[PDB]
């Protein structure tokens, strides 16, 4: 197994040598943001590594990603990385290729515009009440609150609402099948041997594929599935099912899927770095709260208008999402060959934007690892979209993205007006980050949350 790993040796491109076999996938066990801000501060703009046999070619010139996220998305870098065995799932969005994903994306647009966020504001913002409940009865309880456990209940509790109209209560249905099912969405495939033949050796994808073998968990998909069918015979579900070219009932069941999936861990994870960076910043939470209250007095009910208006709470988000970009990169596979600033790549190769490197760069953010929302003033010079990438960029970004700062704004807005947050003894203080997967602590962050009356 080193039939490809003198490729960048030839094309002149710098990067770790590879071992057989495995390539460089050794170097993984650190965390990818690890491995890509090392690779960069080592090999500079450009560098090359295995993922077993496959060239994986990392880019940091904010032109040429441009050229690989914008302009030549449909030419040639259309899909992400190649596609696991994962059954019917190949339908979703985020799972899907080429025409076919230009098809299901192009049908979902109209579910994700912000004129129907603002439409669904309330469906949304309703759940602030079961989550400053939930948290009350922790914070009243006078001991360290795992915040985890509240902000993924209600990251689970939103994307579920405005998936199905069911309000469930995360926290306090512990046992409810849909709450049961999508927990095992999180930590998708860690240290699990079959995503790693999976990534070591892509050519037994079609023999897992033909044994019903799937890197999704299969208890949790059938539920799904299932579940979606018999509520369809009685939203994002309703505007799929108006759109009823044609979007079939299993692809329509794969995006259901997929948005919980996408939607579920991530806004979780972003809500509770933005927390701890907020008990490690008094300051800049006292500043959050007296912008809160300027805006919405006497703990006034959130509006559209007024989320939308909040300057520093913007900042404080984007803040967080540059020191914590959950998804750690960007992936793009090269469906034919093609010249990247010079460089030929050949067919099936994948391209790396390292986001998390990119964000942590000295180069484009003064005292980068410190928590500063002033960066993203906005009588600043504007942010690069191409050195700035927690959502992505180009065709093929985040289509939830709107909706999830929505959903994250609405969740602290009501939560800093009624709680402060400040580090106890259990605080891991530096934060630090694990190794596997979307970017989370290594430690579950604690906080004491003290009510402001
Ligand atoms: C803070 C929370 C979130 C973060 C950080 C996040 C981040 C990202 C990133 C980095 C991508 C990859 C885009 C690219 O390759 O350029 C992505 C894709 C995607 N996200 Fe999100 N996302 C979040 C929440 C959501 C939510 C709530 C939804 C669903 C409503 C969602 C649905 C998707 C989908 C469907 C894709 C695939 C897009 C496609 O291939 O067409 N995300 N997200």
């Amino acid at each position: 197994g080193t039939r490809t790993h003198g490729l960048f040796k030839r094309l002149g491109i710098p990067g770790p040598t590879p071992l057989p076999l495995l390539g460089n996938v050794l170097s993984y066990r650190q965390g990818l943001w690890k491995f890509d801000t090392e690779c960069y501060k080592k090999y500079g703009k450009m560098w090359g590594t295995y993922e077993g046999q496959l060239p994986v070619l990392a880019i940091t010139d904010p032109d040429v990603i441009r050229t690989v996220l914008v302009k030549e998305c449909y030419s040639v870098f259309t899909n992400r990385r190649s596609l696991g065995p994962v059954g019917f799932m190949k339908s979703a969005i985020s799972l899907a290729e080429d025409e076919e994903w230009k098809r299901i994306r192009s049908l979902l647009s109209p579910t994700f515009t912000s004129g129907k966020l603002k439409e669904m504001f309330p469906i949304i913002a309703q759940y602030g009440d079961v989550l400053v409940r939930n948290l009350r009865r922790e914070a009243e309880k006078g001991k360290p609150v795992t915040l985890k456990d509240i902000f993924g209940a209600y990251s689970m509790d939103v994307i579920t609402g405005t998936s199905f109209g069911v309000n469930i209560d995360s926290l306090n249905n512990p046992q409810d099948p849909f709450v049961e099912s999508t927990k095992k969405f999180l930590k998708f495939g860690f240290l699990d041997p079959l995503f790693l033949s999976i990534i070591l050796f892509p050519f037994l994808t079609p023999v897992f594929e033909a044994l019903n073998v799937s890197l999704f968990p299969k208890d949790t998909i059938n539920f799904l599935s299932k579940s979606v069918n018999r509520m369809k015979k009685s939203d994002f579900l309703q505007l799929m099912i108006d759109s009823q070219k044609a979007l079939s009932d299993l692809e329509l069941a794969a995006q259901s899927i997929i948005f919980i999936f996408a939607g579920y861990e991530t806004t979780s994870s972003v809500l509770s770095f933005t927390l701890y960076e907020l008990a490690t910043h008094p300051d800049v939470q006292q500043k959050l709260q007296k912008e809160i209250d300027a805006v919405l007095p006497n703990k006034a009910p959130p509006t559209y208008d007024a989320v939308v208006q909040m300057e520093y709470l913007d900042m404080v988000v984007n803040e967080t999402l540059r020191l914590f970009p959950v998804a750690i990169r960007l992936e793009r596979t090269c469906k034919k060959d093609v010249e990247i600033n010079g460089v030929f790549i050949p067919k099936g190769s994948m391209v790396v934007i390292p986001t998390y490197a990119l964000h942590h760069d000295p180069k484009y953010w003064t005292e980068p690892e410190e928590f500063r929302p002033e960066r993203f003033s906005k009588k600043k010079d504007s942010i690069d979209p191409y050195i700035y990438t927690p959502f992505g960029t180009g065709p093929r970004n985040c289509i939830g993205m709107r909706f999830a700062l929505m959903n994250m704004k609405l969740a602290l807005i009501r939560v800093l007006q009624n709680f402060s947050f400040k580090p106890c003894k259990e605080t891991q203080i530096p934060l630090k980050l694990d190794t596997q997967g979307l970017l989370q602590p290594e430690k579950p962050i604690v906080l004491k949350v003290d009510s402001r009356d």
